[PDB]
């Protein structure tokens, strides 16, 4: 929502009666993709309800499901069984934050969204660790104090069953059970300075052999955004990871334009470095309509790996 | 919806403000197959999800979503992942029509709905290329002017990625992108000749090695309607398609009584040679049942018992 | 679904016109399971859409949906097409009682439900076989008559196609139609004995090489609640199965604590063996959080016999 363009915006409220209230949203996002003249269609439909109980002043439960929908017809008139639970959670909040177990966001994607402002292209030079980003048995939390927004997230090792040299089996046929090691944390502050328009941003996840932290700055003026954001760690046992992100924005009455810059390398070897820009209409504030370029900027990596996107999108939020 | 039964009813507003309106809808439609004696259960849930953003008076946009999704238990309490994503599109419209793109009708569907008038048979003689029908990757027009309807639609070629060879591959094997040459088009014009009951219909459609024309026309009046339907064209080299198909209803209070003939011929071989009935009861307008039965003329010269096989069907609709 | 706990609750109405009304329904129930200190994340979602079309006074019909789904990362951020459609029907109510088509309830939910009265646990001895459970290409009535609950589904044998020597195929290459020989039926039947607080049940079922049925008994009085249920039958040839069910149930304020003992025995050996314990807390008819312990007490593999601690968070759509 607002300047993350592509996230979610809030549901339409279809049920509402004694502080209980039940939101339906989502989107149906025409997509077209076009490399080397050849279109993609990257279309989507998201649909999520949202339940909220007020509990007292202090206190309220949450319900939460997300998913998402595509098809992939490639000339006929397919059956298209594509579904992507992207959320499934319950939580509880108040003043003190919300906390939530199950499928939701942990800690570092309000970090990465400083510069994940464009449309369709951009966030690819902050890549988050699964703890960091959207990841079930996890617990989450979310609070805000005045004008520090703090998440955290604690994710517990999957359980399984193994024999008796630890490969992993059906439970029928296991001797005990193990866990996969995949727990893990993230954390992260945001401080907004006031009315000035200057937020900073920092944060950290570790999972198994997985470890980041990122830190980001942004400044907000009344029709231009500046921000930037950095990406530290690594994806493997020696396996480095480092990205940088540079997002500016600017608004003219009911049009938004934004380029960025993206550079990551992985194992020392650059693995994306993307220009692009932007231009989105918003007709209404639930419907929309764009267009987008990437300039690739890798070269002979593979031919494909460094072609350039045009993208052109129609997006309707429920 | 309407006179062709087994189509979408409209959904229900449950959300209206702010010129934005959400409209769930979709349908719970049990549905009993008895062929040879032998039962199969051929239910299916419909739920779909329709936002429209009023721009101003001449400009809205459109948000659509349908699923379709079905049990196969085979006996077991079965957990059962059978979903179909039918639509997934956006459009804008206003005065000079709708135009999406992404999973959304083609434009022979209005023609074929000429004679797809039964609960659960018919339409078995008016096959429809994928482009005229109902597929991604296509831009999609209808406009309405006066007593004319128009559609259109435009498929794009798939983007594919290939080896040295062609052979698709993932991306990281990939030499270079290709496409997979299925793009084609439709068009589509049906004239209602205002209150007198007649309406005429044509179209065309063309995709890869595919291609076919479709005439209509119908006559409703009083509660009796009835229609006919011409399909030619190719499904492939060398692979000719001829379908004929009538239709005639009365409608008697809350009930629907149809009859259709279907014929089809592939390759110049009979494919299709179907006489069914029906009768359907509308007990409100969103609760429904209906008996159907299929007189498959099909016969030991022309196909396989199977092939040849009459079915009755029995079922139950509610409308959401 | 009131002392059945783990059943769902009625949805909220969005739409409601001239006697024809569309309910959402469902939850979002976030649900930790702890086995020898290790957690598994068995949170699910449910959407539900229940229309009801009122004909006259003594006539309506229904169509409901429900899907159930999930995910399963396993520490990466995965893709998650994990769907079950629960129940897909159609049917006709009034005077007499409902009848549908399509996948929904077998008649002996409703008697299982004499013990099923925990969040998490129980209903561990007490199998279903699937016409009496839940299962397509049936049709299933339900009916109430003063104080005499009944149910009863009849289940039609799955068409398939063959070749000409019996084996499945595809119809384009088939000889003619067969089926799969999973015909069967179920019937069940609960007295409410007045203003008393007890009730008796008991039912019925069979499929093919399987049957059985069951007994049950329960008393409700005052913020308490107590049952038995008794189920013995056959799973497969020669393989009986017979279990029991005890439960007790004690609710203050809105805090509800139940305890099952569960014992089944599948061709003479204990299968399960199983008593829980648990609360749970409604803050709102809708919002609610339990906690639940289950000893095992089989000892055969050390798996088997683990013992399970559940924290839930439920929400009500
Ligand atoms: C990043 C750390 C931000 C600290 C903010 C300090 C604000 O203090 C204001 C003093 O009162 C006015
Ligand atoms: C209310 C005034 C806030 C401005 C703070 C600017 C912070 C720059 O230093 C960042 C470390
Ligand atoms: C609309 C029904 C018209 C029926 C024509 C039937 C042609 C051959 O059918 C066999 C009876
Ligand atoms: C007016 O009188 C009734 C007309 O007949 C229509 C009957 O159609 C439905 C038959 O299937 C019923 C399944 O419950
Ligand atoms: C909506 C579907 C309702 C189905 C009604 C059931 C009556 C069918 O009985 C068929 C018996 O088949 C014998 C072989
Ligand atoms: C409070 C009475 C408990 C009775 C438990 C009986 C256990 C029998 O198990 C048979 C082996």
């Amino acid at each position: 929502d607002g300047i993350n363009q592509s996230g979610d915006k809030a549901g339409s409220t279809v049920y509402s009666a004694k502080g209980t209230s039940l939101e339906v949203g989502g989107r149906a996002e025409a997509r077209l993709s076009l490399k080397d003249g050849k279109a993609q269609d990257n279309s989507r439909v998201r649909l999520n309800f949202l339940g909220k109980a007020e509990i007292n002043d202090s206190l309220y439960g949450v319900g939460f499901y997300e998913g998402e929908f595509t098809t992939n017809d490639q000339g006929k008139n397919a059956s298209n069984n594509s579904l992507d639970n992207r959320y499934t959670y319950a939580g509880i909040g108040g003043t003190y934050g919300e906390v939530t177990y199950g499928k939701n966001d942990g800690a570092l994607g309000v970090i990465t969204d400083f510069t994940d402002i464009m449309s369709y292209h951009g966030n690819t030079a902050a890549e988050k660790i699964a703890v960091a980003d959207r990841v079930d048995n996890m617990l989450a939390y979310k609070g805000q104090f005045g004008d520090l927004g703090v998440k955290a997230s604690y994710r517990f090792a999957d359980r399984n069953a193994v024999d008796a040299m630890g490969n992993v089996v059906t439970e029928t046929n296991a001797a005990k059970y193990s866990d996969n090691g995949e727990d893990g944390y993230s954390l992260s502050a945001i401080y907004t300075f006031g009315d000035t328009g200057f937020n900073v941003g920092a944060g950290y996840a570790d999972q198994d052999d997985q470890n980041e932290y990122m830190l980001a700055a942004s400044y907000r003026m009344e029709n231009l955004y500046f921000a930037g954001l950095f990406t530290d760690g690594e994806l493997a046992k020696d396996v480095d990871y480092t990205g940088y992100e540079l997002a500016a924005g600017y608004k003219l009455g009911q049009a938004a334009f934004t380029a960025t810059y993206n550079n990551a390398e992985t194992a020392k070897k650059t693995s994306a470095d993307n220009f692009a820009i932007d231009a989105t209409y918003y007709f209404k504030p639930n419907f929309r309509s764009y267009i987008s370029y990437q300039f690739n900027l890798l070269d002979s990596a593979s031919k494909v790996a460094s072609e350039d996107e045009l993208a052109i999108g129609l997006r309707y939020d429920f």
